């Protein structure tokens, strides 16, 4: 099992980081969602399906920065929503193909009452995420671990 990001930055076997710059919506209102679809910037597969099932969580989603500050966040994970930052581990997504599967997590990010401005700066950490792999075969127990940067400003109008 290992995964790769969509410029093709990989973390191989045995788990490990990697940084995600990700692009957001410019300007983003009182009563709006910032979106931010990891689904289309992290994927995985299993290496071994034939004799292998592998298991993978959101074990953790931690905010940073401004979206700490300034956001009240929800994560959906393959279709059910949570808490952001996180409050307990998700559910498992079953991985059993050797060909890439995105990995189902995206960020909803609404501003709070308080937000006004430059609400994210751009460069900035705005989220870690950690995917926790097992499986029905080993003790094999990983984290791969996914630094979420803002490749931009994000304005919330006053
Ligand atoms: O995706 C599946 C797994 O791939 C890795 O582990 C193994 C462990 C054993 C074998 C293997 C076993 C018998 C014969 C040949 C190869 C292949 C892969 C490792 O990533 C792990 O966590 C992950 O569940």
């Amino acid at each position: 099992f290992a995964c790769k990001t969509a410029n093709g930055t990989a973390i191989p076997i045995g788990g490990g980081s990697a940084n995600v710059y990700v692009n957001l919506a410019p300007v983003v209102n009182v009563g709006q969602n910032l979106v931010v679809d990891l689904s289309t910037q992290i994927f995985c597969h299993n290496d071994y399906p034939e004799t292998i099932t592998d298991y993978v969580t959101l074990q953790r989603g931690s905010a940073y920065g401004g979206v700490l500050s300034n956001f009240s966040g929800t994560v959906k994970y393959s279709g059910s929503s949570y808490p952001f930052p996180t409050t307990s581990e998700t559910p498992r997504v079953v991985y059993n193909s050797r060909t890439d599967k995105p990995w189902p997590v995206a960020l909803y990010l609404t501003p709070v009452s308080s937000a006004g401005g430059v609400a994210i700066k751009a460069g900035s950490l705005i989220a870690v995420l950690i995917l926790r792999q097992t499986n029905n075969y080993n003790s094999d127990d990983f984290q791969f671990v996914w630094n979420i940067y803002a490749n931009n400003d994000v304005v919330v109008p006053t």
